[PDB]
């Protein structure tokens, strides 16, 4: 199981940052750089049916080790790094046998601190890989790419029985295009896992049901000095709508399993205004309830307006909670959990307050929970990872593949 | 008193529309076209000390008719037409002996209607001048320019005693630059009147005290799924501020002498938001009270925010109510009122729910109330005027000049 570190740093050195609002997929050339590198490494490795689509999705198959009717399983990672910070000229910082202090990031006033991140006191003794403080690290999701790549080297070069293993590396996960052009048919996996989770132990199979609620408000402007009973202030309606939305059921005041309404943005004048709301909820019923609530709030404020003044709502479903799709087949989480115990890891299962490409794929015919990576503080300069956590991800992937063949 | 109509139509044919947010004054070439025309006509008329500044303000003096120590008075009109509708290729429509029906504007579905404008039933018998329905008319303020120009022809060509009469024609009244570069010193008028009012009888000397209140809100954005006790939604603060502003004390619900708060515009995201409020009030005390109220409302919402999240208010005074400046010298309104009675007109004195260049000049050393013009429905395609009302404006101006010399 060597070259884990090497593969990781190699991938980290490549600028693969994604770009919002681009029509082309992948959105940036850098991503094609890493995809081509992976493609070559897969060929050299000896995988079969390797293919890189025009949309930049890399697929490949490691054939069964043994005979028997074993279901093919898959592992998926995404190639791009967050637009929220640069993954440009990352300069990794390796801290062997971390003793628990503050980590200086590069030369300057930048620090990885256990005061700010208590998790560190949970990683005494390990090798930490950090940034110089001037960029992202890319652990998300290049540690996953490295771990999958590594798990394949281990499966191919050791006496470990396994069925067919499908792997994929996708392009614009960060900008929401991760599963858009995913050819589940070509992939040919009975089920899969994304290796795009957090710390050691993380296993996720529950995510938010999501929807956007756009509101278009048309008022009536006129010179203010003579607006009596004539002027319809659109912003006054916007404020009245938001006044009715539960301030206790908002991102700033929810945690764990509680849903919410959130006003992302709003802009307007007396004549027109627009609001962009989002609704998140683990429960499909309370998700519906949440749409109703908004429409209801709207009606209220839309009391009696001179039929040239209205309030329109446009509700768009973004994604659903996989729970149902995953739990529907017990072996998926059972194998993953048994695999972690076999590797002396305590499975930690927290719900995802957001979504994942796995949740999209789970509705496209590929139930697909999330596996940990060992990385932390995902989108900023405080992002870091530990080699041991990365080696455990490898161990788990390899065990899951062995266990799957065992039962097949 | 001829060429009133002719001068009017001539001026109406010139595109003199102003333009918002231009640094140059006048903001448009068309205005210089009318200013040059007026300049020439003043020369031909025989006025003295005629001058056109680099900023496009035209001044001129008609010397005293008689001797005695008579105070010089002035008459002011503005040359540009509203940006709110085109004053491009105006095609006037003349309706002699209006009998009270609906007036068809040009060829098409456009109408001047007494149902929509009850004033018409107050103008039976008169000659109406309307638009074709495709533009503004320009009565505001080209009727005033014509009336002043005409009043001067009458004063110069008839046995009517008068002291010195100063006249001025200003450039960007519509875009707020009307009195900016007004050289009151060069003008040399003890007091003046703007001929920029409405229907026959109108005399205005009270206007709003005005101020803008800008609010900058800095919040704290973070991915929503993990914003608990961390995310500070700036829009939520904006809505909470506007929630505290009196919906009964707003443009849509005030009239006559009642002040108000008005939210002109607002834009924002979770990280930042901005609000542009205006405050209008005839009373200087309640104007102050209104500033206090806003600052107060702000404090409340600014409760306890992590010192990286704040709410800043920036209050800018725009203009004041002239009342004080005008009433301070009784002859100004006394002469104007006596003049209207001498002309068999009932003086109508309503407060201006907004401001005028006269109110700005009144604080620059030139008390300056507003005189009627006979025009109605100022900024749209439904703008119209009546020749009789225009002739009365002329009569009043001429009488005011005669009365002023009488008492001097
Ligand atoms: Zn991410
Ligand atoms: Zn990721
Ligand atoms: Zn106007
Ligand atoms: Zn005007």
């Amino acid at each position: 199981m060597d070259k884990l570190l090497e593969r990781f740093l190699h991938y980290v050195s490549l600028d693969t940052q994604s770009k919002s609002g681009v029509r082309q997929v992948p959105s940036t050339e850098g991503q094609w750089k890493l995809l081509r590198l992976l493609k070559q490494q897969l060929e050299e490795m000896g995988l079969v049916n390797i293919t890189l689509s025009e949309k930049g999705t890399l697929m490949a198959t490691l054939p069964a080790n043994v005979e028997g009717d074993i279901p093919a399983i898959g592992f998926i990672s995404h190639v791009d790094t967050s637009p929220d910070f640069s993954g440009k000229n990352v300069n990794p910082q390796i801290v062997e046998n971390y003793r628990g202090g503050d980590i200086a990031l590069g030369i300057g006033d930048e620090v990885l601190s256990p005061v700010m991140f208590p998790v560190l006191h949970q990683l005494l003794g390990q090798t930490l890989i950090t940034t110089d403080g001037k960029t992202l690290l890319g652990a998300d999701d290049k540690a996953g790419v490295a771990e999958i790549m590594t798990a394949l080297a281990v499966l191919k070069g050791n006496p470990i029985p396994h069925g067919d293993i499908k792997v994929a590396f996708t392009p614009d996960e960060e900008v929401g295009k991760g599963a858009k052009h995913f050819d589940v048919e070509a992939f040919g996996a009975q089920w899969a896992y994304t290796v795009d989770g957090g710390g050691v132990g993380e296993l996720e199979f529950e995510n938010f049901n999501a929807a956007s609620v756009n509101i278009k408000i048309v008022g009536n402007n006129v010179h203010p000095g003579t607006a009596k009973g004539v002027m319809v202030n659109a912003l006054s309606l916007a404020a009245r709508i938001h006044a009715e939305v539960p301030a206790d059921e908002a991102p700033e005041t929810t945690e764990g399993y509680e849903g919410f309404y959130h006003l992302a943005s709003m802009k307007g004048t007396v004549d027109r205004a627009e609001m962009h709301y989002i609704i998140r909820d683990f429960d499909r019923k309370q998700f519906e309830a949440r749409k109703r609530k908004m429409m209801e709030i709207a009606k209220k404020v839309g009391k009696g307006l001179h039929p040239d003044c209205y309030i329109e709502l446009v509700i768009e479903d973004s994604y659903y909670n996989m729970r149902e799709k995953v739990v529907e087949h017990p072996h998926i989480l059972d194998i993953a959990q048994q695999a972690m115990r076999d590797c002396h890891i305590t499975p930690e299962m927290k719900p995802i307050r957001g979504g994942t490409d796995g949740a999209q794929l789970s509705f496209m015919g590929l139930p697909c929970p999330n596996l940990f990576t060992g990385g932390y503080n995902y989108h900023g300069k405080h992002e870091f990872v530990t080699l041991e956590g990365m080696e455990k991800a490898v161990q788990v992937i390899v065990r899951i593949a062995e266990l799957t063949a065992k039962r097949g």
